[PDB]
């Protein structure tokens, strides 16, 4: 299944310290762009009421009966479109998240999760955006896999 609407609402539920805010607000509407710019959709950020798109940092247990890993293992998960918990992108607030480099960048895994949060399951192509395992690529010339827009044009055209 897929958002019915072109208009969907993210929210940061709270801010992982190891970034400051500024860059963390940046990455999240960054990777949003990133499939807002291939789509009909619309993202707006909303700083009160109920999103569709909850985003949190988050440890270990944090009561969605998917209990996080502590540094290194599971980076991030997000549900698929859907209402109460789905569409939500959930971060490991074990790891360190970075604006580039020398972490785990949350741009990249961001644009990732938004992909679940949309819709998207894998892909085999190691350039795809939606490739299982988490690699830093030079974000000054990252650009979505032909897989990638396939598959979410494939969902909302
Ligand atoms: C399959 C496997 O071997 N599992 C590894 C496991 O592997 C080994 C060899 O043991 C490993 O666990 C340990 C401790 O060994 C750990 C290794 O990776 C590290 C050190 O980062 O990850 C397990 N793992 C993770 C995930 C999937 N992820 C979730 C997701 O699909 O998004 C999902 C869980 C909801 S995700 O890892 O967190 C993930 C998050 C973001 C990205 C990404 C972000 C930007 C750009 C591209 C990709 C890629 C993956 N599947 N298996
Ligand atoms: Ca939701
Ligand atoms: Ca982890
Ligand atoms: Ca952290
Ligand atoms: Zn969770
Ligand atoms: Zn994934």
């Amino acid at each position: 299944p897929v958002w019915r609407k072109h208009y969907i609402t993210y929210r940061i539920n709270n801010y992982t310290p190891d970034m400051n805010r500024e860059d963390v607000d940046y990455a999240i509407r960054k990777a949003f762009q990133v499939w807002s710019n291939v789509t009909p959709l619309k993202f707006s950020k909303i700083n009160t009421g109920m999103a569709d798109i909850l985003v949190v940092f988050a440890r270990g247990a944090h009561g969605d009966d998917h209990a996080f890993d502590g540094k290194g293992g599971i980076l991030a998960h997000a549900f698929g479109p859907g209402s109460g918990i789905g569409g939500d992108a959930h971060f490991d607030e074990d790891e360190f998240w970075t604006t580039h480099s020398g972490g785990t960048n949350l741009f990249l895994t961001a644009v990732h999760q938004i992909g679940h949060s949309l819709g998207l399951g894998h892909s085999s192509d190691p350039k795809a955006v939606m490739f299982p395992t988490y690699k830093y690529v030079d974000i000054n010339t990252f650009r979505l896999s032909a897989d990638d827009i396939r598959g979410i044009q494939s969902l909302y055209g």
